[PDB]
């Protein structure tokens, strides 16, 4: 088989850097986008050397730039033949009622959020249909799902938008025999209720982004929200 | 003891239009708001009046942008004193994969399918605070449940955040006594002709939706007499579609 080469926006830290990280484990070439924190995703492609990845970049970019993110897209076509897994996971949280939420903060949260998830994956689809098989997995969460949770309005609007496009496009792309999957998680744990006592950290939602993300568990599913939440919301 | 004032975007044409018209059997007083047909507005208008509305207004707006609903907000409140219900029915269609999705398709969409709503609801949440009662109906889609729909991209994930606010909008403003509700209506006959010479059979249910039988599940919506109970909820028009 080919080797297998992944991409993970976020990639620096949070679920994003567990997510880098999980997938090295599997012996999968990685490359880390992030916005600014070149010293973390460096660190990051240093780990996932040590773990297993046989080649690990880093690449610069702002999801909710056209530019940036069209730009990060060629500089990626430059480093690798093909794109097998694409996960969006660069998303920023927003607090705040609608009275308090001002026009400007909605719109970045959109942006970012929401728009930069269509834009990373329309500017790497052509390298994700070069592989011989590839998956999306966005990352979207318990807030998109209910109204019945503390985020912001723009934040739940944005995330519910995430799991709307997840599906549209599992439907469109199954075409290319792209599988496009969301991961749901409720509050988690970074460096930043529900009937099961425990506390969701990084690497249970990786767990999940992984099982999507690999044909060989998941080669059925398509166009699915996977709820982490520990019983908070079934 | 106060008189109802429901305002509907969207309100020259289509589902918009159909609301306006049996809010206004109703005996509610309706404001108009529209993008540019001000000709059809002004028709709605005069049709609204002669079926029980006792006050009947129109207001130019594009939910799209700032400047427009914030003026749009504030000659609606020097023509009512209140406004008891608010429909989003602004919405317009997009067709196409992300490839055939551009950036500026993708965020004109978004900007005026989402954010309009979240503007048109920010400026005239005011108005609704000061009546006794209040409802607000967003128009989502069926696109914005599942994917297996025909509607594009920028369509569906537009849609999918019309719900997502509606919903927390629903528990946010439950603290105001405000109710927050959806309608997620699969094909309408409307201005999409688009699609016309298959899809009434579509359904399990052989018919063919009318923008009137939106504008009923609507009224079902915003009448607390019938639904004070009922928030945060997607009411699914689809004849079977989709269950
Ligand atoms: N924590 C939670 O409770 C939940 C989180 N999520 C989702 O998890 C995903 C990531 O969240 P989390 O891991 O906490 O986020 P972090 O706060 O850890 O950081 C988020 C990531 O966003 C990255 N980022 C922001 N913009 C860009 C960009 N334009 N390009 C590349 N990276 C970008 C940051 O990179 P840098 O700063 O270096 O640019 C950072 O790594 C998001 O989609 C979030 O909404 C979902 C549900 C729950
Ligand atoms: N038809 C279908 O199959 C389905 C439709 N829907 C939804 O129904 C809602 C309306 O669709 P439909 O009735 O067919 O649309 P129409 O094509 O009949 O017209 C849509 C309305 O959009 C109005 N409009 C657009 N922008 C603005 C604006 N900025 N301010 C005020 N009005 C605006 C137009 O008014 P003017 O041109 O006068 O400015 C028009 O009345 C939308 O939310 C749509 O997505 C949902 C599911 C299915």
């Amino acid at each position: 088989m080919e080797t297998t080469y992944a991409l993970v926006t976020g990639g620096s830290r949070g679920i994003g850097r567990a997510t880098v990280l999980r997938f090295a484990r599997e012996g999968w070439s990685v490359v880390i986008a992030y916005k600014s924190r070149a010293d973390l995703a460096e660190k990051t492609a240093e780990e996932a050397r040590r773990l297993g990845s046989p080649e690990a970049y880093t690449v610069r970019v702002d999801v909710g730039d056209p530019d940036s993110v069209t730009e990060m897209s060629s500089r990626v076509g430059e480093l690798i033949p093909h794109l097998n897994v694409l996960v969006n996971a660069a998303g920023v949280l927003q607090l705040g009622g609608i009275e308090e939420t001002s026009i400007s903060e909605w719109e970045e949260t959109l942006r970012v959020n929401l728009t930069g998830v269509y834009l990373v994956t329309k500017l790497l689809l052509p390298l994700l249909r070069k592989a011989k098989w590839a998956s999306i997995v966005n990352v979207a969460s318990i807030a998109g799902e209910t109204g019945n949770v503390v985020a912001g309005v723009a934040y739940s609007a944005s995330k519910a938008g995430v799991i709307g496009l997840t599906k549209r496009l599992a439907v469109q792309l199954a075409g290319y025999g792209i599988r496009v999957n969301a991961v749901a998680p409720s509050f988690v744990e970074t460096d930043m209720l529900h009937p099961l006592k425990i506390i969701l950290k990084p690497e249970d939602v990786a767990e999940a982004i992984l099982f999507l993300a690999d044909p060989r568990r998941s080669r059925g599913i398509t166009g699915h929200v996977l709820s982490i939440n520990a019983g908070r919301r079934t």
